[PDB]
RNA sequence: AGACUAA
């Protein structure tokens, strides 16, 4: 038994048995990351198990380090510093980092125990990782624990909380507002506001600041400076992307959740391509995770979740289910077997088993395009599978007439590293590389041969 | 779009 936030002395021996995959589906704020996890890691260390701990984001990694501080853990995330003797038998890294390692030249340690926090995360690397882990368990090579308040097959957007939550449906602004949204700025406590993009966040964040509100903006771009400020440190609003959707302990009073998101979609009608669809409603799991950021303190009983609209459970057109198979078809176990997707995540797309496996140089290029080229999984797969070498950018100019990329209604031109002027007209279209002007800027550098 | 950045 346990008290006071401290990890339990008593840990179920069952969870360490090879072939055991344990699902810990406790509600948000139950203590998965900060109470249960450290008790498991302590017991793993006693059992001398080579252990891997996986966090979906640096926000979750940061939470874990708070819980695990003082224990012999090798942190393999920029979110955390620093040990490090090299003799640690416990590693901690992000979901996507692990999948990167699996696809790379370096081999992963043979972990006896794998702990995946937020094991519902629909990022394609996280899905592919779950495939690998459940295969390692099934083969009897490891024991694994999947922790999440919203396991796959979750439908309930309003789960149990530590403290009562007042759920309120209201219209929520997507852009700056002049008037008519007084409930936003009249609230006295601390608010966490989820935004679908950094750009949307910027606009909302500056609009709050002209009211004298202290606003902290959180995303992949500002995490390093700004996350400690959510901890130290008094503020009014956190305007955040989904970087904060899981695991965050903001000690806040209110969540504002427009329940909207853009979604990449693979289009099959005509030449295959990726578009950015929406904004569309979020999934029930995302809604529940976002809501879960409040009602976390039983001593604080008046927390609010302000949301707009219903969630949309059907995300079978989201490119992530295909992109997960593209990654997993190119991952192996030392015994030779290509992993299959974790059970509840099978047949989200229609197969085909091994359809995406790449041979020889094609696999290395595939990985390079993602890691060095910063290209999406789908686009990297398309280029690699065409037998194109990483440095060969001819494909950026040889697309059909319809594939010409426009910016401010003008045909995008590229000056190559050799000094040719060519119209940007890629053989494959993925909106993720051209929709946002910052993404387009990076894709232009790629096309130029400067990446 | 959002997330990741390892040996
Ligand atoms: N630094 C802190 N100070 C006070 N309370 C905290 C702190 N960190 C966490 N808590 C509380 O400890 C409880 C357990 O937190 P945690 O282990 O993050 O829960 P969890 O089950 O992982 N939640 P989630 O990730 O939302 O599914 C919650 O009630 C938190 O509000
Ligand atoms: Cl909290
Ligand atoms: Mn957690």
């Amino acid at each position: 038994g346990s008290a006071m936030g401290e990890p339990d002395y008593e840990v179920d021996e069952d969870i360490f048995r090879k072939k055991r995959l344990t699902i810990m589906d406790l509600h948000p704020g139950a203590g998965k990351t900060k109470r249960i996890l450290p008790s498991i890691v302590r017991e793993a260390l006693k059992r001398r198990l080579r252990t891997l701990i996986l966090a979906p984001t640096r926000v979750v990694a940061a939470e874990m380090e708070e819980a695990l501080r003082g224990l012999p853990i090798r942190y393999q995330t920029p979110a955390v510093k620093s040990d490090h003797t090299g003799r640690e038998i416990v590693d901690l890294m992000c979901h996507a980092t692990f999948t990167t390692r699996l696809l790379s030249s370096t081999r992963v340690p043979n972990y006896n125990l794998i702990v995946m926090d937020e094991a519902h995360f629909t990022d394609p690397c996280s899905v592919a990782a779950r495939g690998y882990i459940s295969t390692r368990v099934e083969m009897g090579e490891a024991a694994a624990i999947f922790m999440t308040a919203t396991p796959p097959g979750s439908i309930d957007p309003f789960p149990q909380s530590n403290s009562p939550i007042e759920d309120i449906e209201r219209e929520i602004p997507e852009r700056s507002w002049n008037t008519g949204f007084d409930w936003i700025t009249d609230y006295q406590g601390k608010t966490v506001w989820f935004v679908p993009s950094i750009k949307a966040g910027n606009d909302i964040a500056n609009c709050l600041r002209k009211s004298g509100k202290r606003v902290i903006q959180l995303s992949r771009k500002t995490f390093d400076t700004e996350y400690p400020k959510t901890k130290l440190t008094d503020w009014d609003f956190v305007v955040t992307t989904d970087i904060s959707e899981m695991g965050a302990n903001f000690r806040a009073g209110r969540v504002i959740d427009p329940r909207r998101c853009l979604k990449p979609v693979i289009l099959t009608d005509g030449p295959e391509r990726v578009i950015l669809a929406g904004p569309i409603p979020v999934t029930p799991a995302s809604a529940a995770q976002r809501r879960g950021r409040i009602g976390r303190n039983p001593a604080q009983e008046d927390d609010q979740y302000v949301f707009s609209g219903d969630p949309l459970k059907n995300d079978e057109d989201h490119a992530h289910w295909t992109e997960a198979k593209m990654l997993l078809d190119n991952i192996y176990t030392p015994e030779g077997i290509i992993p299959t997707l974790f059970g509840p995540e099978r047949e989200k797309t229609q197969a085909i088993d091994g359809e995406f496996r790449l041979r020889g140089e094609q696999r290395k290029t595939f990985v390079e395009l993602m890691r060095r080229g910063d290209l999406p999984v789908w686009l990297s797969y398309k280029v690699a599978s065409a037998g194109i070498s990483y440095k060969d950018r001819e494909w950026c100019f040889t697309g059909e007439r319809n594939n010409q990329i426009l910016e401010e209604n003008m045909e995008v031109e590229i000056w190559t590293r050799e000094g040719e002027k060519k119209k940007l007209r890629p053989k494959w279209l993925d909106a993720r590389v051209y929709a946002d002007p910052m993404a387009l800027k990076d894709f232009k550098e790629f096309a130029s041969g400067r990446k």
